[PDB]
RNA sequence: GAGCUCAUUUCUUUGUUUGCGCGCCAUGGGCGCGCUCUAACGGGUGUAAGUCCCGAACAUGCCCAGGUAGUGGGAAAUGUAUAGCCGAACAGCAAGGGUGUCUACUGUGAGGUGGAAUCUGAAGGAAGCUGUAAGCGAAUCUCUGGUCCGACGGACAGAAAUCGCAUAUAAGGCUAGGCUUCUGAUAAGCUGGCAAAGAACAGUGAAGUCUAAUAACUAAGCAGAGUAAAUGCGGCGGAUAUAUGGAGAGAAAGAGCGUGCACCUUAAGCGUGGAGGUCUCACAGAGGUUAGCCUAGUAACAACGAACUGUGAGAAGUCAGCCGAGCCCAUAGUAGUGAAGAAGUCUCUGUAAUGGGGAUGGAGCGAAGGGGCGAACAAUCAAUAAUGUCUCGUAUUGCAGAAAUGACAACAUCUGCCGUAACCAAUCGGGUAAAAGGUGGUCAAAUCAAGCGAGACGGAAAGGAAUUGAUUGAACCGCCGUAUACGGAACCGUACGUACGGUGGUGUGAGAGGUCGGAAUUUCUCAAUUAAGAGAAAUUCUUCCUACUCG
């Protein structure tokens, strides 16, 4: 019970503080916020420190109250370096230093080494399906420390920064049953891929790992997901996969289903009756680009942004133009772009057919690509490039 | 540049002048009555032709094709070509109105007046004027197409308000494509990538009806992509003089002018009125100074300061539903209205609500804008002995790990085809725990048992199942009924048009735009490539508005 000092050593509660209000997290239905637990940990520390120490704490009842929370990081940033050594290389699930883009690297460098058929595993609602008494025994097994029962118990039959680290030690022994066995695979955290070597083979290690989770680890999978798969059927972290006519290399790619929820989201930042300025559309679309693309970053998206570029321009100067709103101040703002005033006339007089309006010759003339650009839009091509070409 | 394609309406609104009361007047409408006309101009049928019928010159539309245009012809359609109506999102004139600006006069001043410049002269009364393009142009009756209406409300609650379904990780429409299957005329309307409404232009185009004439020359289905300030489809009922597209009857009315009517009505016309507040001046008081000079500054409040308050004479000047029944102030019980008849009373009959007649009555009824009090409405807030548990022992159970010895060499797990094939990755026949194999032995545990719990048994801790009073509703979006006007019939609008009555919704921020007025910069023109200047054009800033978009 030596560890359960340093989970309550208080330079690394202030330090679970710190990531609290950085996190800025939410109340709960108690109503308690991330704001008052200075007062609160001034007044209730000692007796929350007593209470762990002699193992009486109550739980919470979706979204935790911030003091579970509080505690949850405090316990999970010391039970996370002891379980960083036996955790598999290629796990990459809610880990330091570990994020999606190396999941989808080390999946092509395997995919490339000659293991194209692909076992796609989906787990059947994680943690609601683990039984709690086999995951507290295999914590039990290496871990001096058993308070987490309470918070296991009394918060899935009644998550935070404590979960997906639960997650991680449960499907631990799934990656060493991996090892074991010699398949290699990626795993993010329920989101597990095999890379095998033939069809029949692949069926072979679906049903095995199928039979083993069931068994062995107390988790059902669900089968009508799934799918033995190539990778050009498969979404994976939001990547989809192809093969390129070079040598023998698999390149991702991002899956229709992400290049669909970022039109949809472009096309909500670029409405153009969306009463904000165009700077701020141009803002807040440079910081969905700027979000989409450094995720993306791996993979070819070459032909894509340009065609997002030109969209995302086109809907622009839809914007701008719906903006200007009258045919006065239209003709007027076509003629001090560039356009002469009897061309812009007959533009601005066309006010309404904004979508045709903005298809074609004066407006694409006046709006520019360069008037996009010195007006704050980062392009999609340019900064793809920048980032990884 | 969007995706070889690709070149667009030289337009107006929903959004910013005015919006009060009372009175007058039609140049508007209604009902009469007269006088003229009415189908290119002629004929016929006839008692009666505006109606019914027949007659042909040539200009456009369309066809005849001759890449397109020009000569020669031909089938429908239109015009010249009905009396006459109307006047464009067409011009011109324009009485008037606004201006913190420039200038002359005037007043002690608040201000006023006349000019100059500029905006405006409007969808609600100079019932503005003039000239048009285009459009229209005959009672009724039947059939039919299109459109619109049967509120609003993302179409729910509500409400007096057509039904049903669908509709925002977007119905639906539209634009540009892709793949398969494959005779025209009239012309309301529909659509043109979507806030929605109209105009322009273009393409299409329902229902009927008409026409199948002549001569040649020089589209549907299918998946997607893009695009929305949301409605779409069907049933039922109604309207339809933009004199709605037509078809059939129909000897049927239509138009202009004059004139009557204690006939009706209108918001920018004409008279008149103007409080409450806001300023200006002069007197008195209240004071800084020793009755003599000053009385404001702080948008405003609060609060300092001598700087406050009356009285009189003046000046500009109002005037929009948002939650308001009623009362108070002052113009004011005056203007106005009423004896061709009020208030009050009775009676009859309507609406969801506002009402409308009839009898009696013998004289009252009665404004304007602004502010205050405020019943009420909407929202938010305040005052007003069981179970389960607490802690001790008892019997346990969930899940690790270690393993005396048995039973089977059979269970797991990982690479994953065979033949034809002169060589096929189901490119060919099958099959996907297919061949051929590699690796770990597998299971049961007699016992032993960590750590965290979990419900049971027993004895001692216990506990208990309306009103009043405040604050907010700043500012808006509409919609419907009746009366009444208009743009542009419907739709959409004119501050929800306005007046009264009824009914839902948004919530004090940001953005975008418009802008009477002012200031500045540039590009010109002007002289002569002088003028701080005159005529401008463009842009920016400022003043004012938030009806618009999003929350
Ligand atoms: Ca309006
Ligand atoms: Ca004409
Ligand atoms: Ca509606
Ligand atoms: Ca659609
Ligand atoms: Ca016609
Ligand atoms: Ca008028
Ligand atoms: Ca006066
Ligand atoms: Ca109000
Ligand atoms: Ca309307
Ligand atoms: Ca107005
Ligand atoms: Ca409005
Ligand atoms: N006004
Ligand atoms: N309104």
């Amino acid at each position: 019970s030596n560890l359960m000092e340093q989970i309550l050593s208080s330079d690394n509660l202030n330090r679970a503080y710190l990531q609290v209000v950085r996190n800025k997290g939410a109340e709960g239905v108690d109503g308690m916020k991330y704001t008052e637990l200075k007062e609160h940990l001034a007044k209730n520390g000692e007796t929350i420190k007593g209470q762990l120490r002699t193992r009486k704490y109550k739980p919470q009842p979706g979204v935790p109250t911030v003091t579970d929370r509080f505690i949850q990081q405090a316990i999970a940033q010391v039970l996370t370096p002891i379980y960083e050594e036996q955790f598999h290389d290629h796990s990459y699930g809610f880990r330091p230093n570990r994020c999606a883009q190396q999941a989808i690297l080390t999946a092509l460098n395997i995919m490339n080494d000659g293991n194209d058929w692909i076992v796609d595993i989906d787990l059947e609602k994680f943690f609601d399906t683990v039984n709690h008494d086999k995951l507290m025994t295999l914590i039990g097994r290496t871990i001096k420390d058993g308070d987490v029962i309470s918070i296991v118990r009394k918060y899935l039959v009644s998550g935070g920064n404590l979960s997906p680290l639960l997650a991680n030690i449960m499907l631990n022994e799934l990656d060493k049953e991996m090892e074991k066995r010699g398949l290699n695979f990626v795993r993010y955290a329920d989101d597990c891929i095999i890379m095998v070597g033939s069809e029949m083979s692949a069926n072979r290690v679906m049903r095995n790992i199928s039979r083993f989770i069931e068994e062995k680890l107390g988790l059902k999978v669900n089968m009508t997901k799934s799918k033995v798969d190539r990778p050009s059927g498969l979404k994976y972290l939001g990547f989809g996969f192809y093969f390129d006519p070079r040598a023998h290399q698999f390149k991702a790619k991002p899956h229709a289903k992400s290049v669909a929820k970022f039109k949809k989201r472009m096309k909500e930042l670029t409405c153009r009756s969306w009463g904000v300025s165009n700077s701020y559309k141009v803002e807040k679309l440079n910081q969905l680009i700027r979000g989409w693309i450094n995720y993306f970053k791996i993979g070819s998206m070459k032909t894509l942004c340009k065609e997002l570029d030109s969209r995302i321009r086109y809907r622009l100067r839809m914007c701008i133009w719906k903006q200007w709103k009258t045919p006065q101040n239209q003709e007027k703002n076509l003629v001090k772009l560039g356009i002469d005033r009897n061309t812009a006339r007959r533009v601005a007089y066309t006010g309404k057919r904004i979508a045709y309006v903005c298809n074609k010759g004066a407006v694409n003339v006046a709006i520019s690509n360069k008037r996009l650009a010195s007006f704050g839009l980062i392009s999609m091509l340019d900064y793809y490039i920048e980032k990884c070409v």
